[PDB]
């Protein structure tokens, strides 16, 4: 538990070091963001993790789309077609009544290859592989460019038991964040097609940034709580035995997503701001680590905005790996997290 504080501090060396990196990537960014401004189909674009990545970073283009018209696809809840109900910049994308994700994309990456090829006084690459575009600034300097719908109607009907933090932030807090706009990204589900999967990433931001059930959480030497030093311990917890246990590539499935979702739940388990208290680090660490190795083994870790969604399904992850991880984490936590050793 103070072997958890020392690694805290290790983590924390971000201060002024970063400043110069966000500068890099936020000259880039901005360039970018008013050249496709230009562009009919993106008119309305504007701005919207690996804990141990320093010039990793990720930023999502969000674009307003209005008249919108979600059809689920197949019952799997999280990934839609998007439809329309005048006539929209983006009539120009459509196959069909459905809206193309393939074909947003050519173009988005079109526009993009442009403003960095025909630009190389600052030098960039681009990478492609639902991250669409990939840009190495100089020398590892990498930004992953995400395109997202922006949506103000009602959440889809899938959310409406998620987001459990009545007991934690409060009801009158759940439904103003449902009257927030909802997003969604071009990602096909495991075979192809325009299918798109709803995002609630700003959401996130808020509730880890807006954390306690007090107000002033986080703004006093009173009320000092451990949430997100619990989840970068996580976080840090799994990126070390992904590296660990690379030569073959058993936890490859994983990911930080996974391990923000399970510490979501114990939030919602654990409501008071006693029960994260700093001097209990180790304590609120383990109901951590615990919860995660229930969703492991129960092979269950429900999306915490959609909870017919499970991201531990075999069709996700298959049984394998979550028993290999499993025992690994069973490992760590019977010996006091080898792993953070010196
Ligand atoms: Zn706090």
């Amino acid at each position: 538990a103070s072997k958890l504080r020392a690694v805290l501090e290790k983590l924390k060396l971000s201060r002024d070091d970063i400043s110069t990196a966000a500068g890099m990537v936020k000259g880039v960014v901005d360039h970018l963001l008013l050249r496709l401004k230009c562009d009919s189909a993106f008119r309305g674009v504007g701005l919207l993790v690996k804990i141990s990545a320093p010039n990793e970073f990720d930023v999502m283009f969000k674009l307003e789309v209005p008249r919108i018209q979600l059809e689920e696809y197949s019952n799997t809840r999280a990934y839609y077609f998007v439809k329309f109900k005048k006539e929209n910049p983006l009539s120009q994308f459509l196959e069909g009544e459905i809206l193309s994700a393939s074909k947003m994309l050519s173009k988005f990456r079109k526009i993009i290859k442009e403003e960095i090829n025909d630009i190389k006084d600052t030098d960039v690459i681009m990478k492609r592989k639902s991250p669409a575009v990939t840009l190495l600034i100089s020398e590892k300097i990498s930004v992953d460019i995400t395109l997202a719908l922006e949506s103000k109607s009602s959440w889809p009907a899938s959310t409406q038991e998620g987001l459990r933090i009545q007991n934690w932030l409060s009801a009158k807090v759940r439904k103003q964040l449902r009257l927030k706009p909802f997003y969604l990204v071009p990602k096909h589900a495991k075979f192809q097609e325009e299918t798109w999967r709803l995002s609630f990433s700003h959401i996130e931001k808020e509730i880890l940034n807006n954390h306690g059930k007090s107000k002033t959480c986080c703004e006093n030497k009173e009320e000092k709580c451990c949430r997100k030093d619990c989840l970068k311990l996580m976080k840090y917890l799994l990126e070390q035995l992904k590296e660990r246990f690379k030569d073959k590539k058993h936890l490859d499935k994983f990911s930080s997503y996974h391990v923000k979702t399970a510490f979501f739940h114990v939030c919602t388990q654990n409501p008071q701001d006693s029960q994260w208290d700093r001097k209990d680090l180790g304590l609120c660490f383990d109901n951590c680590v615990t919860y995660f190795l229930q969703c492991l083994r129960t092979e269950k870790l429900e999306n915490y905005f959609i909870p017919e969604f499970n991201l531990f399904s075999s069709n996700l992850i298959d049984k394998r790996s979550k028993e290999f991880l499993t025992k690994q984490i069973e490992y760590e936590r019977n010996n006091e997290f080898p792993v953070f050793d010196e």
